[PDB]
């Protein structure tokens, strides 16, 4: 009833950055989102926040193995400074916003009626009708919605990172139910913070997310945290204000008790799916809604981007896959531009953190690509000395043959930041020499990095 | 004579990265270098130290901002223990090879296929060679005036175990190259008021744009006099100088403060009877062409001694490039791009930069389109409170291939080398769009940058 | 810069001597020396440690005259002690004196009143002074020959804590000079085979008398052979070696023995930087006149660099000189006579020589008489079974002067004091003959001898 | 009723010297003395053999300390080798001696009939008359004959040191009977050897001979050795062979007593007059004949060399008394040629031994000479240390003013030879500055001397 070229679901990284980047190509774009807040549940909730908190402990013990005095720090100040940031980036994302002036912009839920058409439901609201010619689904995800009695009384990441959360005073001790990627983070910050934790997991292993166990292994040998695995949680019991029974069933069958002050739900996020999606014959699977490279469902006029496809659920794939909706929308669906998944980055934020790129060895494995290894030890890098933070490894994974760089990884200080030039490397396919013949900036990290390279060689 | 397939000269970076890849591969190799130890001068004195002291110093203040204190002495404690570290990791390193023997003492070379080592003890060790490797580095330039003698240098700041272990409260910095900037921002950092006099018209001249060096100072915001050239320093008590300095016009002031540090640029290191044998040496050092062979055939030259690109890591590039020439028996199978290497002055907050910038754009004539953001949106910027700087991209019209990076912030460390190697392997504009970096680190505003022009 | 009155370049006995004497007057003076101890060369590896050697085995050698076995190593321990010992005398020495400043370090020199101090760490300390010491010794010669790399050196037998702690069966010693007649003897006695070639045509040519030389080497009876310029010495197993030598007529011949010792004379050592400001310097080293000072006139050069006259005790004397001259402002004040400084030849038995010999005083055209004494008859030669030798006394005819002496037999390093000093302040014969030396010691032969001339 | 131009009585240094001087001028001159011997007491029993054994056991001493572990040496081969030197110089003198053919030799004892005549008296034989133009007397000294019990039984230098002696025993303990140059000769030498020694003196102080108590002290305090001091002995029993009891008075008048094995009579040896000599009115005094300069007495043709005339008993001075004794014959009593006794060094041979020469401070004082002293500390001497023998000084006397050596002494090792090249400059006055301007040979020990000379100036 009123008209637009394309309607955007959802104001996270998947939806905001492609929306921006149509608006500025002069397309009437409208975008709608519940929270009526720009950067979704990762800045809500997510890695901003998360990182804010890791960075200000992280700093904190630093100069506490520097000093070598303890450091006196309230976690209720590290909260206010997430929340200052937090803040800060709300009102960029509005400012950067209010430069389009073919974007509008709603605080509300989207309804799709057909391809073409969709209706905004606000807060205290009414209905507005939209037509369009093409369709963003930037929904994301949620935490997943699990039936166990009690599931009430735990907490989750949107309690701990939630903007203006009043979690703001640490349990003596905590229990994490869930040793994927977000429940191994909050392990390792909150036991820098002085909290005793303990990890339960259903499954046999932790993060079922990176398919290389070796990896995996290696990790935990590093952070020797508390891991109950095979443990299926049956029941959650508050017995009053910091005081809870979590029940469990171990690998034989009997069930078994652990009593604590604070209990945290860290299972899987899962794929949200707007209103109206299945009912116009949109393919969806368990992962999420199913894509091409290009973004593309099998209803042609309307993409799906970021955590909704499931196909690399982090925010700067999200950001990518925007992009690429954008550019494939002004097109005009020709396939103009593809994400590629493997070569994204990816870090746990773990203390060590682990990170990664491209083709490992076990996928190699699998697709019959022999390989050679470079490896580096932590230890004998300079920010890792000063710092008093020596462990972990480097590892470049080089094809045989062509000596191409197919992937990396790596636990250990400043991997997010040298992810990114081996994640580049990955992407256009550098070899060996190409890093060899290299010089990163003494002294930083990253001189550990051609450092490796010139190694293999020799 | 004692028979040797390769002698390097000095044990810095410039060195022993080669000697270390030469005996890998059974070479026989004697290397030689004063202090008897491996790291050279930028260990000892400089990068190594003067990092650890800035990495240090810099956490303390970023957690200041967040929410405590440390005296100077645990710093000078903390760039000890590091140093003390990794050399004992070289030594471990060292004892890897086999053919490898190091000596504590000098070289002078005697004829391109001859040297003695002269130790400490007075014993003199005559030794031939096929190929000599000359990695002797620079020294402090030694300025004539009279009251140098009270000065510090930089080595005296950051040496290994020095006596220098207490801030003084006020500071005059005599130099605007880039060590006086670094002195000068991170002991204002501790608290130190400082002052730098230039007697030259402009900073970090190793920087030819000016535009770049005034982004830089407008930054920075550090108390500079130009054109200012000291004549003398006068002690009058302990803790208590008198700088006295001319202007341009000609008419003499002075300062007066508790504490003088010199830092008038480095000059190349000669090696006893380099000249005598015929090496063709120049004012900024050894000419070498990009393979990193002298005149003199069979003789390389590697580091600050060449004067090409004095830098840590352009010198262990060197010494690798001169080790694989060697291996190759002279043939020219290896060679450095200088422009492709970062740099990075380590003022607080850094300036990093690589390629071909603006100014030697115009000159080369190529035609270029520049993309920018500003630091004050970045996460971790925001989350220290380190909200100054810019990042720029330098781009060819036409190809759009990404030739130039420069950048002032936090992290610039960090985000050049991801930059370097697109300048380095040719990586155009729509590549550095796709590539997509990992969220939150201070990478990811690369790829949102080069986005924008594209926008 | 940082102000002295003197530097001094180099510890030896050619360099503090003098130093003290300046600072004893409150003078500011600086010295530097690589070794960082005092005692030069001739401590570290000449006379100190090989007299100790020799008075060691003499002594043990003696007593098996007259009536026991000593390891070599317990000798070496013997001559380490007594080295250390002094090194620790000379610092304790030195800390008397608070306006003297030592370094371990190299002096460059600069210009006549400036130079440089490099240290290990690499520190460079810049100074200025009014007058310069240049008193920095000399070196073994360097001969360039296949297998000179398996030759030890007296360096490596006399050197503090030296590893040479074991003796060979054989030993052959390249060199007839007096380091290699002395090693030659001194091992002889500790029951090695000894074995001397020569490529000139005689011992000793610091020696101008042939006639002298001629009766050393028939009481010494050693196996030299002459005209015999070694081509290679070749390794065949440990404690193996063969020395390949041509002939006279151009022949190869060789010799097969446990070790080889190069004895090829000293070369004088120049600093870094005397060249370039222009100090006239030939092939005996520094020129300069008696009262030390060289041709820039502030610039005085002591001992062995200045060649005139290598022994300790003519570098102790020199260095004197130069603190005298250096005080008056450069007047002349006082002067060495070189001809009046005894020598001794520390073979078994010493020769010891002072003054104008036979062959001089003939080509000067002084007439002369000779009076001669058979040490036979010496009651410390008796004593000791050491009866081979010879004492004669050169008197001027007319005067009587006594203008030269020599003497080889047991303690002609004490007798040649005695009668240096008549040679230094002209006694006659008569004066010589109404002294009564102590009896029995073996200075009672000098006016024995004196005696003799008058009948 | 033979007739000569010179008869020498005696045939040790103070005559031998001489007369071999005359014979080379073809003077005929008789000589004669009861041993039949050159040498005299000297070599039959001082100097020659006492040093010579010296020597044997500070070798052994030296290597002691060098090689530190114990060097077995028997006396018996001591005293061999004292006697194979005493027999080589025996055979060298006679060798000498029969060069000339106008020097008459005779086994037996001069009698002086009047100022030109005598008559030898052989050992189983005839009077020998003689006629003769000059006289030397050159009879020497003997052992004190002493009036005391058990004089007997005491041994002296004779017995000790003498020629195919039958001492050749050590006993474990020694009573020396005297303090003055013999017995702390004996004393020193004996301890060194294992013998436990004891010396007993009449009078107050040690080395009377020598006339600076300060320095007698200096010695005393590096000695170290057992001396009892205003002790006369009054007896000497002999219980048995190699036990005696010596027996003496103390400061106070009481007897004491001490038990030893062996006895020592080291008492001062007393001039030997000639038959005769009183009765042709020649003047003697306490210490001997006496003397002018030119050694000549008050019988003009009549001279008295060596120990006869007291007035310097070493055998060099001696010797030189002997020369200028033949030189004034020569010149027929002008007198021609002066013995300078001030300039004579002379060493006492204890270790370590003490030399001295010239004036020394107390008789400076006395004459009113003012001085000025400079002092070297052997500890820092190079051959001290290599040999282990580190105790002693050098002292040299300047005059004030001139700064001319008047005298010197020196404790320490090879001091008798350092002493030499002092008294030359004793002898002929050399100043500081000529001591500072000499340059000794290094590494020997007289580079302390130039050494010491340049520290006056400083
Ligand atoms: N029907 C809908 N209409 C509008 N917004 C929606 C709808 N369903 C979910 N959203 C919003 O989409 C956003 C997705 O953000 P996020 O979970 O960070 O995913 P991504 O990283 O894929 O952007 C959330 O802010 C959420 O409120
Ligand atoms: N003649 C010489 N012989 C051996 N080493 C030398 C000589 N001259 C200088 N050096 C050494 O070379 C090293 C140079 O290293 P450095 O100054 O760090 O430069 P670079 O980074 O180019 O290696 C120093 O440690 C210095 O002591
Ligand atoms: N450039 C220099 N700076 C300082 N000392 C030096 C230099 N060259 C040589 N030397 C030192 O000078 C000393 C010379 O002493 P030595 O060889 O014993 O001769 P001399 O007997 O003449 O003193 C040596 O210890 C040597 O290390
Ligand atoms: N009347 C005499 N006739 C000959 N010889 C004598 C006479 N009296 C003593 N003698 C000898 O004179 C010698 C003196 O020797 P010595 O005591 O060494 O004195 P000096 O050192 O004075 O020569 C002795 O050998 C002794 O036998």
């Amino acid at each position: 009833s009123l008209k637009y070229d394309v309607v955007v679901i959802g104001a996270g990284g998947a939806g905001y950055h492609g929306a921006f980047r149509l608006a500025k190509a002069k397309y009437n774009v409208l975008m709608a989102d519940p929270k009526g807040e720009l950067g979704g549940n990762c800045l809500y909730s997510g890695c901003v926040p998360s990182k804010t908190v890791r960075e200000v402990i992280q700093t904190a013990w630093r100069l506490t193995n520097i000093a070598n005095v303890k450091i006196p720090l309230d976690f209720s100040t590290v909260q206010d400074r997430k929340d200052y940031v937090q803040e800060l980036r709300f009102k960029q994302h509005k400012r950067n916003m209010s430069q389009y002036e073919t974007l509008t912009f709603y605080k509300g839920y989207v309804k799709i009626k057909d391809p073409t058409h969709v209706i905004v439901k606000t807060d205290e609201g009414k209905e507005i009708e939209a037509e369009t010619r093409y369709m963003i689904i930037a929904s994301g995800a949620e935490t997943a919605k699990l039936r166990l009695p009690g599931v009430e009384y735990c907490l989750t990441s949107d309690d701990i990172f939630g903007y203006k959360t009043s979690f703001r005073k640490l349990p003596q001790d905590m229990v994490i139910i869930g040793a994927g990627y977000i429940g191994l983070e909050i392990a390792s910050i909150f036991r820098l913070m002085g909290v005793q934790t303990h990890i339960i997991e259903m499954l046999d292993r932790a993060l079922i997310t990176l398919e290389d166990q070796d990896i995996v292994n290696t990790l935990l040998s590093i952070l020797k945290l508390n891991i109950k695995f095979n443990s299926p949680v049956t029941e959650v019991k508050k017995i009053k204000d910091d005081e809870y029974e979590v029940i469990y069933s171990t690998k034989d069958g009997s069930k078994k008790s652990i009593f604590t002050n604070s209990v945290v739900l860290a299972a899987g996020r899962r794929p949200v799916i707007p209103e109206g999606a299945r009912e116009i014959g949109l393919s969806i699977s368990k992962t999420g809604i199913v894509v091409d490279e290009t973004m593309k469902t099998n209803i042609p006029n309307v993409f799906a981007t970021g955590d909704a496809n499931g196909l690399a659920p982090y925010y700067h794939a999200a950001v990518r896959m925007s992009i690429a909706a954008a550019n494939n929308i002004m097109a005009n669906g020709m396939p103009v531009d593809y994400v590629d998944v493997k070569s994204i980055p990816v870090t746990i934020y773990t203390i060590p953190s682990l990170s990664y790129v491209g083709i490992l060895p076990s996928k190699a494995r699998k697709m019959g690509i022999e390989i050679v290894e470079a490896e580096y030890n932590m230890e004998e890098d300079v920010s890792a000395q000063i710092y008093g933070q020596k462990e972990g490894v480097l590892k470049l994974i080089f094809e045989r043959g062509s000596m191409r760089l197919i992937g990396a990884w790596m636990i250990g200080v400043h991997s997010q930041y040298l992810i990114n030039e081996l994640g580049l490397a990955v992407a256009y396919g550098l070899n060996a020499k190409q890093l060899a013949s290299f010089a990163e900036q003494h002294p930083s990290t990253n001189e550990i990095i051609s450092y490796t390279a010139r190694k293999v060689i020799e």
